[PDB]
RNA sequence: GCAGACUGCGUAGGCGUGCGCACGCCUACGCAGUCUGCAAAAAAAAAAAAAAACAAUAUCGGC
DNA sequence: GCCGATATTG
């Protein structure tokens, strides 16, 4: 073990290309510590020095752009800083700390070029107290220490002798001279003097020499000065993870195909089982990927390799003898190396910039991680230990964590008889024979390939490096081998030993003290193939889960939505409020460390008791046979500690198995008649909640809660399911204070007299406070959450997407959970804050009406929270119409009236004089909203094509229910299928059969009703989209989106369109076709949202012109902000301005140079409204980019007397060109890109001179140079 | 010259209250009218994907 | 419809 410390005088870091190339070179050297001098960064520019892959970066920056220092410590180096001193001018930075329990004192110094020894001595006197036997003084000393440090071999000056004396008194020595007494190497070459000299030195105490390993001066072309690289011995491999980018090269892809094929053609035979063969293939592919990555790195910089080899040989020749022609050749080849490295670094940085440009403002990773605060460092370094100690020692903290989790997962409680007794007491659903054989059906390549295709991307790999992009890429050839492996696994029931491998990582629990070990959630990364097998099993069991779990559970269950329970719970609480005798309670049980306290033997026993037997259960038992988990703590893979209990918390199959296991407890609670839950109408609602979270409602708590605790204790004893009774709240209701007190006594639960947080919702003790506890906070939160974004660096489009991404999901979730009649003040406040954020505390530049309108209007669909609220509220009508027996949440309401009538009211008569209850919280408001929408559509909502066969019309025909059952089971469910008029029972042979099968009285009743003229006309008319939205769809997926789109269409205000105003001030009527074309162009002018944002801003008259400012300020100066002396109308500023005209004239010179005779029409560039006769999109693709570049050019200098120069337009065009080039290469759209850019590149290259393009880095990309 | 706030006029729908009318609230709505952040923009931001998984749900968009 | 991305609950 050695510590590599590197020092370098980079002579400024302003050049980004030089920054990264030093950052790429420093990556190659892999130093343990790096000291950098003359960063040319200010305290304001500390943001600039942000390098990926390195976190602990300490900076000392001066005010001016002359100095500034920083120290980089390798992530492989565990330096624990204690005290830091920084120079206000960057000449020095002090840092005291320890490395691996070895104290280390590091000093960085940049002495002035003149009189450095005196300045250094002053630093020594100031830091005399800080020097110890572990001192490292670094930086730019600006002086040589010995005669051998100068090429001229000139005597060390008297200042050096005094400086050396000062170092000697401080027991500090020149390490390089000590370790290389006879080395005459030098770091900097002085061109004016033609002399080499070693003026940067590594100085430390002699005691460190025993630790010192090796020091060397590494001549480099990245800077005039060479770095000194010292290795320091300390008292004594990471996991390989495949890189997605590696798969993008064709050569490596073909090589991997060939390697896979040759392996499975060579290593296949009878003597080996397919599991061990698969593991061997994994290892071989791992080694092959490592080797081919090395080969790819070699080839990619092979030119650099040969050039640096030539430089090494010629530099050795120079050192042994220096020659003038050798000097000039060395200089030329060094320039060649610089140009090649600049080429590669520009490639890399522009590829990154293109990636950002393609996602600059979209709702995507860049925006999501811009909005989110800087990630809190999950790398733990000190935790309140078991007894009382905070602790910091890495090995002791690792031991604490590892032992904690090893003890957590090492418990099976082998008491199978007790598990049998518990399971054979609460009869629970069993899968029929058909479903059993469905689970055990053979694995099909179609199934595996479907899983692979659905396999999430951009996900961390498991203990093996393969990252689920590897399987997708080699899907076509791997899938057969995966199928063979799964066939072997199902036949034999033994998994490859690599399947059990998993990597636990400790993610902090939000809102919890990270210093406690117990507050970390261990999430598991599993081998992707193991995850494929587990996803297969999870999908298999999921095909039958609906009948396997009661609808009380809505966590991890397809098609069930969490808000169900919320509404249910709230209804229950409302009932409690309305009850005369309030003797009841609700408890929010929260499982402690669920998925980890689950006992695998009990889970397997439950699955066996469920009828899951055979191949599927064999594989389930195998996957839990010998699971293992390594804890990747601080990047170190700790020991294995096989987890004897719990279910892997990152496994696809774990949620389903946990739900199945806890369904046993749910069934037990429901069966127990002495745990009587609240009774609403004709339904019993004992308990319902997400997977591990449970909420129970109980009557007569004194006894029911005690019985519940007894049952939970039995379940915990039998299965390990433990509840943290302390962190498990409850509302208690009793009409006697003494009863409340004694219940508090017996019950071990903490009674929350105000509220309970529950699925992100503040359930309120009294429902009347719901809003005050749920929306008023949320609204306030949004305000706060947006106030910290006041200065967020995003454009109005970026802010709109930020709202849509961060606030909208939160607001919609709140609406879904609590669709109570919200006062309009809430929506006014929410819209006000949202808009104010979007326009950063200024007046909205674009009309809210324009943006709110659909994307057809060219905008970005500024979300309308009022319409989202209405959509969410009216959504419940879908469940009303469906009348599902599982949505018990809907039927739990005040029962003043016959509660059964809710599935009605949708496409059936209104029960005039019949009230739904003043106490109704959700359904009454949904009814009001649904009626409002139906009235707005001016449709009849009581008899429609989708009226169910039995809602009230047939019922009001006093039809026997058996007749309704016959009609339902024969033909369909809607009146339409029955038919009306001529078509009554006259459209299918089954219709005739039913017509014959009904009794004469009911038959004639249906004849009288259906064939009536009014019903015929009201049922036959084609159904509107709003009705298909609640009848045609049998699934509630995407329902809010569809309802909101329909509402958007319905409530589409007639706004003051700004394209029409462009027509007006251009005195030229635009045809509807012209408006449509302008909107289409604004929609698809470019993929990147910066280009589209520019086009949208120009089209929507975003830029406020001197006319606007004159009117608002009432000042008469309408003169354009350029000295043009004309009126400052928008068309002037964009098109008609003598200072803006030359740019458009140049653009038209380019157009004609492109053999394009297009009219000199402002509409074409400013809006894309091409003349009707001109429709050749081939040239439009280029013209759009040319025009938008011109628009950017004008906008940048939108108000300066400065003329938008041609060169600015060229530069912006090339910016777009490079971004699109790399984006297309990554997206494989290269042919279209060349088609739309080749001629333009040719003209641009011809127009410019070599000097100008070189200065602006305008080297061609499509064509070689 | 865009928009919201907001005064008033007023259409219609609903809910609650009172004895066809009156009151209170809300919705959607057009009109006239006062403002009102204001320099001017491009700041560059980096904003970084890349590590920390899993199930389900919702949203958005592009194809 | 798919196919990416984001948040919501665990
Ligand atoms: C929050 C979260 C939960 N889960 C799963 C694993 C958990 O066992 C299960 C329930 O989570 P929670 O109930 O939210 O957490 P918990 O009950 O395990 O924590 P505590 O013991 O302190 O109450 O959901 C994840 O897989 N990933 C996650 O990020």
């Amino acid at each position: 073990s050695h510590i590599t410390i590197l020092t370098l005088n980079i002579n400024g870091l302003n050049s980004a290309i030089k920054r990264h190339r030093l950052a790429s070179w420093i990556k190659s050297q892999d130093p343990s510590v790096c000291c950098i001098q003359e960063t040319h960064l200010t305290c304001r520019d500390t943001h600039r020095l942000k390098i990926k892959g390195w976190r602990k970066i300490y900076q000392a920056n001066g005010k001016q752009k002359k100095a500034g220092v920083a120290i980089l410590v390798s992530d492989k180096t565990d330096f624990k800083p204690t005290k830091i001193k920084r120079d206000k001018e960057g000449h020095y930075i002090m840092v005291k700390g320890s490395i691996q329990q070895e104290e280390l004192t590091i000093l960085n110094i940049y002495a002035p070029n003149t009189g450095a020894p005196r300045f250094i001595k002053q630093v020594l006197s100031d830091l005399q107290r800080d020097l110890d036997s572990h001192t490292l003084i670094m930086g730019d000393f600006n002086t040589p220490l010995s005669t051998l440090d100068r090429s001229t071999r000139q005597k060390v000056n008297k200042d050096t002798q005094e400086l050396n004396s000062a170092l000697h008194q401080a027991d500090l020595i020149d390490i390089y001279r000590t370790l290389h007494p006879k080395s005459t190497e030098y770091t900097f070459f002085s061109a004016p003097h033609h002399t080499y000299s070693k003026i940067d030195h590594i100085v430390g105490s002699k005691a460190l020499l025993s630790k010192c390993k090796r020091t060397e001066i590494i001549t480099n072309y990245l800077s005039d000065h060479s770095a000194i690289k010292l290795e320091l011995r300390i008292k004594n491999s990471t996991t390989w993870k495949l890189n997605n980018l590696l798969l993008n090269d064709y050569w490596v892809h073909n090589e991997m195909k060939a390697e896979i094929k040759m392996f499975f053609e060579t290593n296949e035979n009878k003597d080996t089982t397919y599991q061990n063969l698969w593991d061997a293939f994994k290892a071989v592919c791992r080694g092959k990927f490592i080797a081919l990555n090395a080969h790819k790195r070699k080839q990619e910089r092979s030119k650099i390799d040969t050039l640096t080899s030539q430089l090494k040989e010629l530099e050795k020749q120079e050192q042994t003898h220096s020659k003038a022609s050798r000097r000039q050749e060395i200089t030329k080849i060094r320039a060649e190396l610089k140009e090649i490295e600049t080429q590669k670094t520009l490639q890399k940085i522009n590829e990154s910039r293109s990636w950002f440009f393609e996602r600059i403002n979209k709702i995507d990773r860049p925006l999501a991680r811009l909005i989110k605060k800087k990630r809190e460092k999950n790398q733990i370094d000190t935790i309140k230990n078991d007894k009382g100690d905070i602790t910091t020692d890495p090995t002791e903290i690792q031991t604490t964590i590892r032992e904690y989790y090893k003890h957590l997962y090492a418990n099976k409680l082998e008491n199978l008889e007790e598990m049998d007794k518990f399971l054979d007491t609460y009869t629970l659903p069993r899968l029929n024979q058909e479903e059993v054989e469905s689970l055990n059906r053979p694995i099909t390549g179609s199934e595996i390939v479907a899983i692979i295709n659905s396999l999430p991307t951009k996900k961390s790999p498991g203990p093996d490096g393969f990252t689920a992009e590897f399987y997708q890429r080699y899907k076509e050839e791997l899938v057969p081998f995966l199928l063979k492996l799964f066939q072997s696994i199902e036949k034999e029931g033994i998994l490859p030993n690599s399947f059990y491998e998993a990597s636990i990582i400790l993610i902090p629990k939000p809102g919890r003290d990270t210093t406690k070990k117990e507050n970390f959630r261990p999430i598991s990364l599993m081998n992707i193939d193991a995850k494929i097998l587990n996803k297969i099993l999870a999908n298999r069991i999921q095909q039958h889960i609906k009948k396997l779990i009661h609808h009380d559970q809505v966590g991890f269950i397809p098609g069930m939505q969490g808000w169900f329970n919320i509404r249910k719970s709230i209804n229950v609480i409302q009932h409690i409020n309305r009850a005369k005798d309030k003797n009841h309670m609700i408890i929010s049980i929260d499982a402690e460390k669920a998925f980890d306290k689950i006992q695998q033997p009990f889970m397997l026993k439950t699955l066996n008791k469920l009828g899951i037997d055979g191949t599927y259960f064999k594989i389930i038992r195998a996957i839990y046979d010998k699971p293992t988990a390594n804890i990747i703590l601080n990047g170190q893979k700790l020991e294995a500690f096989p987890l004897k209990t719990g279910t892997r918390q990152g496994c696809p199959l774990s949620p389903l198995l946990f739900n199945i296991v806890l369904e046993v407890l749910a069934r037990a609670i429901r069966q127990e008649k002495e745990i009587k839950g609240i009774q609403l109408g004709k339904e019993e609602v004992k308990l319902s909640l997400f997977a591990d979270d449970m909420i129970v409602y109980l009557e007569n708590p004194i006894v029911s809660a005690q019985n519940l605790l007894k049952l939970i204790s039995n379940f915990s004893k039998v299965s390990g399911y433990k509840i943290n009774v302390q962190k498990s709240q409850a509302f208690l209701y009793t009409n006697n204070r003494q009863t409340e007190s004694q219940i508090m006594g017996e019950l071990p639960f903490t009674i929350a007299s105000k509220r309970i947080k529950y699925l992100g919702i503040q359930l309120t003790r009294d429902v009347k406070d719901l809003f005050k506890e749920n929306y008023k906070p949320l609204l306030k939160e949004i305000k706060e959450e947006t106030n910290k974004w006041k200065n967020i660096p995003c454009s109005w489009v970026g802010r709109i997407n930020i709202v849509k991404m961060a606030i909208l999901p939160k607001v919609i979730y709140r609406f879904n959970a609590i669709p109570i009649k919200l006062p309009m003040t809430f929506f006014t406040e929410l819209e006000k804050t949202t808009l104010k954020f979007i326009w950063n505390q200024k007046r909205a530049r674009i009309a809210k009406s324009i943006l709110s309108q659909k994307n057809k209007a060219g905008g970005i669909t500024l979300p309308d929270f009022k319409l989202y609220y209405k959509a969410t509220v009216t959504k419940t009508a879908w469940y009303w119409y469906q009348n599902r027996d599982i949505d018990q949440w809907n039927r739990t309401e005040p029962s003043e009236i016959m509660p059964h009538i809710y599935n009605y009211l949708i496409f059936d008569k209104p029960e005039k004089n019949k009230q739904w209850g003043k106490d109704s919280l959700f359904n009454k408001w949904c009814w009001e909203n649904w009626l409002a929408i139906c009235r707005k559509l001016k449709l009849d909502p009581f008899l429609t094509p989708y009226t169910k066969i039995n809602s009230r019309w047939i019922k009001d025909l006093n039809v026997k229910p058996k007749t309704i059952k016959t009609l339902e089971e024969n033909l369909g469910i809607t009146i339409q299928d029955i038919g009306v008029g001529k078509d009554f029972m006259s459209k299918t042979p089954k219709a005739m059969a039913t017509k014959d099968k009904i009794d004469k009285w009911d038959l004639i009743k249906l004849k009288s009703f259906c064939t009536a003229k009014e019903t015929t006309i009201r049922v036959n008319r084609q159904p509107t989209t709003w009705e298909k939205i609640f009848a045609t769809y049998s699934s509630d997926k995407g329902l809010i989106s569809r309802i909101y789109n329909e509402l958007k269409q319905i409530y589409k205000k007639k706004t003051n369109n700004p394209i029409k105003k462009w027509a007006k001030d251009m005195n030229r009527h635009f045809s509807k076709e012209d408006i449509y074309a302008a909107k289409k162009h604004m929609k698809k002018c470019s993929s990147s949202l910066a280009i589209r944002e520019m086009q949208i801003k120009t089209t929507m008259r975003y830029h406020l012109t001197p006319v606007r400012m004159a009117i608002i300020k009432k000042s008469g100066n309408n003169r354009c902000w350029r000295g043009c002396g004309e009126i400052g109308t928008l068309l002037h500023c964009w098109w008609d301005c003598k200072l803006v005209q030359p740019l458009w004239k140049s653009v038209w010179r380019f157009l004609r140079d492109l053999e394009l005779e297009i009219p000199f029409d402002p509409a074409i560039p400013l809006l894309g409204i091409y003349p009707n006769e001109y429709k050749s999109c081939c040239y439009k693709d280029t013209c759009t980019r040319m025009f938008i570049a011109a628009l950017f050019t004008i906008a940048k200098t939108w108000n300066q007397p400065k003329c938008p120069t041609m060169i600015d337009w060229i530069k912006k065009m090339w910016h777009i060109y490079t971004m699109e080039y790399y984006a297309a290469i990554k997206n494989d759209e290269f042919i279209s890109f060349v088609g739309t850019w080749m001629k333009l590149e040719t003209i641009i290259l011809s127009k410019l001179s070599q000097e100008q393009k070189t200065k602006h880095r305008i080297f061609s990309l499509i064509g070689g140079n």
